[PDB]
């Protein structure tokens, strides 16, 4: 009995709350009420084999178990269309077919937040629907959200409303933290579907060398032996929870967290204080602390692996085992290279010896080999200082009106909600690097960059409209900001003349956030480069600032929405115009 297993496993608490998550990130239109029910069923049924293995249908796979029940209401397409060939097919062929449809971007409607009162009451009235029903929405939003992490969140948002609902001022209390949790969300969210999006279009291979790359800089004291157990178990975790096997990603990612604890002495020293803390914030800090400190006494790379002669007999035995090694070695000694910037090194080195281990002879020509990473260092230390600088000067807005300009330019074909989105990701990394030593901006930066490129790739891979984004994306995935960052203007580009209406902001725009009305800015920013992308200088910077100002006015006009409408016309005539 695995549903029993597990379920003894979790404990009926996160058992009961990641079968909601599965279901919701499987049919995400699909309603919370019904949800709700189905994880009821399956959570009755789970009872009545924890009480007897042997029970009538006890034995079967999870996938198998959870997919009936999905498909008791996935099989009407005049409300979810296309999932029903699922519940046509079985497993594994169903659940394959279920992680094939898995929408990153779905229409749904977008969530707003009651006032503070309503909220408090709500929560005080039925913790659990109240709770229930963020997991749920979270999920069926964010459908590769690592799921152990929800649980934790779920922890988070509950001490908010807990705390902040006794409080004298709620709404001071409570808004600065739905606002950090939701921010912080989203860069969770992010980051996790670049794991997936590593494991299942580049595969293992690739997610371990990250893996290990980024344990060793974390864990410079851990032998290998040690640091690729980990990379091991790690892997499995997130293939799981990649693949939808969630219940026991989670039971795993906990055993994960047990041993590193139990085996701290041999991994690193920071992890003492996650180590004491409650399962779930135990697995949240190990997966986030800093990098330990780095061994006293390292060798020199070059000895074993370009300057001993017997190179070559060594990479060719085993080979991945030599290469992980050194990308260890390599990483351990530099945490302050970005991941990918490491996985760049570990393959210009592996490419270097498939052709020097079969020249003639071998020890002169690898001999070159770190005079090749070397321009590999240089360009992104150098496009993290150039990107640095221009955000000391402009400021984070303005920032990402300029990438706006740029990515839009670059890759035209996009979709705009896209474009307003990635370029406003991409912008944010000032705020998050910039404020560090020139030591820590690049592996802060460049990696930042990756999850908001991922992003992209994801957004235009369900409807892909512009090749040289396909091709930057598909063509491999540690090359992809250097890809980015390498193409310009496309001059293929077949603009749209003008629309007369997509130009025209409305009143209520007066009451939007500040947030939301830079997102409306901006995304006619977008609109106006699709159209006169050509010759677009300062000049363009300059047409921003009219509609800024054409905002701040209008919605102080104390007109009956005219001045907002017949501003907009003359106005309008006056970008066409310049």
């Amino acid at each position: 009995s695995e549903v029993a297993h597990r379920f003894k496993d979790l404990g009926e608490e996160n058992f009961k709350a990641l079968v909601l998550i599965a279901f919701a990130q499987y049919l995400q239109q699909c309603p919370f009420e019904d949800h709700v029910k189905l994880v009821n069923e399956v959570t009755e049924f789970a009872k009545t084999c924890v009480a007897d293995e042997s029970a009538e249908n006890c034995d079967k796979s999870l996938h198998t178990l959870f997919g009936d029940k999905l498909c008791t209401v996935a099989t009407l397409r005049e409300t979810y269309g296309e999932m029903a060939d699922c519940c046509a097919k079985q497993e594994p062929e169903r659940n394959e077919c279920f992680l094939q449809h898995k929408d990153d971007n779905p229409n749904l409607p977008r969530l707003v937040r009651p006032e503070v009162d309503v909220m408090c009451t709500a929560f005080h009235d039925n913790e659990e629907t109240f709770l229930k029903k963020y997991l749920y929405e979270i999920a069926r939003r964010h459908p590769y959200f690592y799921a152990p992490e929800l649980l934790f969140f779920a922890k988070r948002y509950k001490a908010a409303f807990t705390e902040c609902c006794q409080a004298a001022d709620k709404a001071a209390c409570l808004l600065p933290k739905l606002d950090e949790l939701r921010d912080e969300g989203k860069a969770s969210s992010a980051k996790q579907r670049l794991k997936c999006a590593s494991l299942q279009k580049f595969g293992e291979r690739a997610f371990k060398a990250w893996a290990v790359a980024r344990l060793s800089q974390r864990f410079p004291k851990a032998e290998f032996a040690e640091v690729s157990k980990l990379v091991t178990d790690l892997t499995k975790v997130h293939t799981e929870c990649c693949h939808g096997d969630l219940l026991e990603c989670a039971d795993d990612r906990a055993d994960l967290a047990k041993y590193i604890c139990e085996n701290q002495d041999s991994i690193s020293s920071k992890l003492k204080e996650c180590c004491e803390k409650p399962l779930l914030e135990k697995s949240h800090c190990i997966a986030e602390v800093e990098n330990d400190e780095m061994p006293a006494d390292l060798p020199s790379l070059a000895a074993d692996f370009v300057e001993s002669k017997d190179v070559c007999k060594n990479y060719a035995e085993a080979k991945d085992v030599f290469l992980g090694m050194f990308l260890y070695e390599y990483a351990r000694r530099h945490p302050d290279y970005s991941v990918v910037l490491l996985l760049r090194l570990a393959k210009t080195y592996e490419t270097t010896l498939e052709k020097c281990c079969a020249a003639a002879d071998p020890h002169e020509c690898y001999a070159k080999v770190f005079d090749e990473f070397k321009p590999l260092v240089e360009e992104p230390q150098n496009l993290i200082k150039q990107n640095c600088e221009l955000f000391e000067q402009l400021g984070e807005y303005k920032f990402q009106n300029a990438l706006l300009v740029r990515y839009t330019k670059k890759v035209p074909q996009v979709s705009t909600p896209t474009l307003v989105e990635v370029s406003r990701n991409l912008g944010k990394v000032g705020s998050k690097c910039c404020k560090h030593p020139e030591a820590k901006r690049m592996p802060c930066a460049e990696d930042y960059l990756s999850v908001v490129l991922n992003q992209l790739c994801v957004l235009h891979e369900k409807t892909p409209v512009s090749d040289r984004v396909t091709k930057c994306c598909t063509e491999s995935l540690v090359n992809r900001r250097p890809c980015f960052s390498a193409l310009e203007v496309d001059e293929t580009y077949v603009p749209k003349e003008f629309n007369a209406e997509t130009f025209t902001f409305h009143a209520d725009i007066c009451t939007l956030s500040e947030k939301e009305r830079q997102i409306k800015k901006q995304t006619a920013l977008v609109e106006l480069v699709k159209h006169k992308p050509k010759a677009t200088k300062e000049q363009l910077k300059a047409v921003m600032d009219d509609f800024a100002a054409f905002v701040e006015k209008c919605c102080k006009a104390d007109d009956k929405e005219t001045c907002f409408a017949e501003e907009g016309k003359k106005l309008v005539a006056a970008s066409q115009a310049a």
